[PDB]
């Protein structure tokens, strides 16, 4: 069997290069990768209509912000659409990305397909012509990719039928992205939807996990080019115990080192639909941790890091500055939490006679 | 887990009804689903080249011969391209089977994909839209799918990765099948190339079918609803050792009987490259064998039952009934050994003075 | 692997014509294996001491009848203290039994120890010193043994853990058996108790003997040379619903057919303390089932073939006589029921008796 | 599943104590648990008799060395007649040991039986009352146990049911022992027959352990609360390709890395039957590579830490001090080796002198 190798040693040199540089430093990954529906229901929210030029507009803002960005983000996931377009100057996106040295990968999941005979679980499709497109991806300028597997938690869930697929799907694409050079972030997500409690989900996610590294192995999938992006352990959304930074930064780490090897480079953890101060605090916390932490815990951050700047944004190229700051403020603030050094409200103990201040009363 | 039905009693009907209905009385399967390429290299044979009008010219001499055919065949598995066509009266095809009492399937599979990490072993595309593609062809007359998974016998294969991944991605297909009303044609094919003897190939072909029949029980699958189209046990092509039509038989049934649940209805054999004699002598020593065989023992051959049609055909419809009379004598030629009816060398014991005759030196 | 056989023609053979010998011409199993502790219980309802002589007394009666039981019980599975025991005259029990033409058996399992981090489930000890244990028992004259296994369902029952353990701790058991001549009767016993309906227990029982059949094959063990003993597919003890033997019949022969080669043997099913005429009712019906059936459809009953002995001995060797009677009425009646040639003279649903197991207590 | 815990918060603690015990501080474990078959071989070479007493001598003279080797030695595994045995003053030798604040084991396993169908691969035995075996083990001073499995490299070795079986059986006993309050060490040996390269056991190695590690998430074992005792990877002894500690060692990190998770507190490899010398070297190196290391690197030695004080004490009562002395050297330098803080002053390859193990003569 061991005369049959996956990769080349070369082969293997490029992903961990490449898997590597995403999260050096502290930095992490900007999730831009909604598809034209989801963006279509973040537009609508600020009363923007979904159209491929308010899309492409948005996203413009982004990429086109102060190159200090490179201290912070990493990688970037586009949608399809979003790998094609350009700036108003006829740049492209990811040409603009790539000057400052920002790496690019690509959604490549197409969705979840009904899995018969269980209670509303599924699996995800996408496999049919995935080398031919990674290989297409990959003269483009994608260097990773990005599958997203959906397991929930409810009466009958998740089955060992919706773990065994997803885990090894999961797989599939990942020895189909690295054999044609892109690093596979492995997105197995334990939904938040439901009122089952933190311990409840701690205990399924080992699960998952377990189920998703032994599958790795037996698709004989090279861990030190992957990246793992999973959810924090947390209680469900409509459960009524509320919980802090600190004990969901417990349950995730202690999740997490029982389960995932240390020779994958990274794990960015995914927003779930938190609110930008939740994300920050929690990652942060994660890294406070003093259990063992033999890899990087960074962030993968859709609307976590672009919540306020769509807000600044309002459809306006005239509120440009603004959202391009909300941006960078949340990607520096969420690069501290990876490195355990993000102070929260200020950095100033306990005072008043300090020594010469302007930090008081209010306004 | 029993709350959640895979299907609904009205759907078990459906799908049994017509599983039953393609092997009733000993009737078989004409493979005629050869794609484009394939056709290319069957045409190249008779010095015919391979355009869509040819294709369609041969298709349409077998589809329309006697009606009688009802009695031999019960199900006819159609190419994509061959669905939509029609006779020279603008006459569909399909439409012209069904008016016999003819189910017409259709292939589902998109071909092999490369396993990484193996020695050249693969799995198979085609999952993706599956649902869609199904419930379509549902409306254009179809009623079962045939997928096909390959499994070969060589140094380190079948490898359990290549077992596991194609008897998932089999009964992920046959689940989505019966969803739509169509009847699953389940073809895990142990391949014939290699010097390998029969007993090697009887081997691998039980390790290959518990592996399926699980995987199936795993994914709910309804086996009444289904038929398998397995490979004869029999030795590989570039062995030495020669067998008999009996000793194959006994591997075959041997390998069955010991796998295959008694739920399903019936058992299909493919041709797997033999020829005309072969696949029919086979067949007919399989329903001889004395072995418990609790379901039916057919056929679902391709060119043991076209060879000799394509070669009185020529590419003239000049000799149509030629070809149709070569095609008729096959089908009921096997419709018999279906029965362990299948006398080989004419019908009459040892004579020459048993009363009239006519059979004697030669002309 | 097919260059490394578990087992040479010979041992096949042999192993073969044993299991076939047991359950041919509509013979089934007494099931006498009640270890000191259960066989205590019984001893304490009709008022007798549980003492080894008490035991060997009953069991004395039960051996010595006349010839004619070899047309009802082909085997006697019997628990290691009685395998040594003789009659009031000096002869082995075991010789009795072989005159007249009985194979013996041997209870080979150690019962049940917990899994932990399961909802009280277990899994079944006496894996260490089987093998020579199994060539000692040989040597003194015992052909066949017996291995339950116990499967629940409740709440988080049977959990697939559950599942493969019992699964596969049958497999290494059975594979240990046929190494030294006997024929292994596998037992997975899905318990009746709980409240659970006829579809969950149908639903446990398909999902149970799927694993057990494909852990049998991973295992290498020759189904040929092997018997199954599993449940009939019944309501829990404690659902309310009501259940013919038709229906039960019905739910049970589906389970098997879908499940159990046409390679075994024999399906000797368990009495699980049901009335003795309902194991002989449910039995008659389960051959009288129009669904395919390969194999012979027996029982190895204990209770259901013991009770009324019991209850006509009373501990008074006076009774020999009314204990025989008895003993061989069940033993006849059960024979017939095998064959689907049994009659029973009087008509009821739930209501009305049965005033001799109107309805146990349970457990 | 989450509502029924396998271990309580307080089981948890203790196992978590015991273990971290053993490997602080960068001590090791004195593997002295040879059977009295096995330690006859040791003493023949020697040319004392394999009486209790002789055994008993030698291992009284280990066990009464200075206190000091408390900072080398933090646990000694024992076979059991060593666990009751007394110094010639009439002290328990486990209580010695306890005294010198050394943390006493017991070894579990019953050897090996054959897997049937397979080329010489076994099983191991052990697990049939093993609850109360543990239970009583604890009462008498133990607080962890050794079970060691055998998976060897040759043709169609290790095949998939020796690595399912072995795996399984493994997290049984694991399971077990935590129940009981015992941390067990769990010992995956690939051993080093054979002429296998490097490459080919670093294969086998890493996908034995991820069975493993899957094997143990699956029973729900308490990873905090365990230890592990895997082979060095290394050439086959019948390999004629020379390899450097560095070499062996970065083989070695690899596969751990790719498949030991972090939870695991200490990983104490077994020595193998390689010099004392090569003990020593290749766990220094394996300290030194720069990959990443979440777990204690140590040892838990049988040969490599007694093969001078047994050549240094010739059976001779009053050879008590070069046989102590000798065992303290070793007990030290692999001690450091521990923490790669060894240093060799020597240099050669193959060649030329170790004429003190210059090479074994294997098995
Ligand atoms: O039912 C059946 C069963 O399954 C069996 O076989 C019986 O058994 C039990 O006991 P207990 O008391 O514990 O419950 C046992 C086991 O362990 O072992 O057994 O095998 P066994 O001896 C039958 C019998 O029973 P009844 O109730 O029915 O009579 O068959
Ligand atoms: O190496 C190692 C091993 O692994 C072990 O531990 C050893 O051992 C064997 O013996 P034999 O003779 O059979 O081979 C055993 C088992 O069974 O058991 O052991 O555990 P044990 O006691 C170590 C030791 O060895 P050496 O050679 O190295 O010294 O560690
Ligand atoms: O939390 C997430 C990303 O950040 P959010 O924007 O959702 O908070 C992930 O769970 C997914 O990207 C997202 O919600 C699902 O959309 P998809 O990618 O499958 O079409
Ligand atoms: O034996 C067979 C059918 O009859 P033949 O015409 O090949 O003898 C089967 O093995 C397959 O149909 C065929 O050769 C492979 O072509 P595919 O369907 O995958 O594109």
């Amino acid at each position: 069997a061991h005369r049959f190798p996956a990769l080349t040693p070369e082969q293997k040199k490029e992903l961990s290069d490449i898997a590597q540089r995403i999260v050096a430093n502290g930095k992490g990954i900007l999730a831009a990768d909604e598809s034209v529906g989801t963006m279509g229901n973040r537009l609508q929210r600020i009363k923007v209509e979904n159209s491929e030029e308010n899309r492409r507009q948005f996203r413009e803002i982004l990429f086109t912000v102060d190159n200090s960005i490179n201290q912070s983000i990493g990688g970037v996931i586009l949608f399809h659409e979003t790998l094609y377009q350009k700036d108003s100057q006829g740049k492209l996106f990811r040409n603009i990305l790539k000057e400052k040295g920002i790496v690019v990968g690509i959604k490549l999941d197409q969705g979840g397909a009904p899995l018969a005979g269980t209670n509303k679980e599924t699996t995800i499709q996408g496999l049919d012509g995935l080398s031919e497109r990674c290989a297409q991806y990959k003269k483009d300028g994608v260097d990773f990719g990005k599958w997203r597997a959906v397991l929930r938690i409810a009466d009958q869930c998740p089955s060992s039928l919706a773990i065994q697929e997803n885990a090894n799907t999961l797989a599939r694409y990942a020895s189909i992205c690295q054999q044609n050079g892109l690093v596979p972030i492995v997105e197995p997500e334990v939904i938040p939807d439901g009122d089952h409690d933190l311990e409840h989900c701690q205990y399924v996610t080992e699960k998952v996990l377990a189920a998703v590294y032994k599958a790795l192995n037996d698709h004989h999938v090279y861990l030190e080019g992957t990246l793992l992006k999973p959810n924090m352990v947390t209680a469900g959304h409509a459960c009524t115990k509320k919980y802090t930074p600190e004990q969901v930064a417990m349950a995730t780490v202690t999740a997490l080192h029982r389960t995932v090897p240390a020779a994958v480079p990274g794990i960015c953890f995914l927003s779930g639909g938190m609110s930008e101060e939740d994300a920050t605090l929690n990652l942060n916390a994660i890294n406070l941790c003093p259990l063992p932490k033999p890899w990087k815990l960074s962030f993968s951050y859709g609307r976590a890091l672009q919540a306020s700047a769509l807000a600044a944004w309002g459809g306006k190229a005239e509120n440009k500055k603004a959202t391009q700051e909300a941006f960078m403020k949340r990607a520096v603030v969420n690069c501290q939490a990876a490195k355990g050094q993000y102070v929260h409200t200020g950095s100033s103990g306990a005072a008043s006679t300090q020594s010469l201040f302007t930090a008081s009363y209010t306004y």
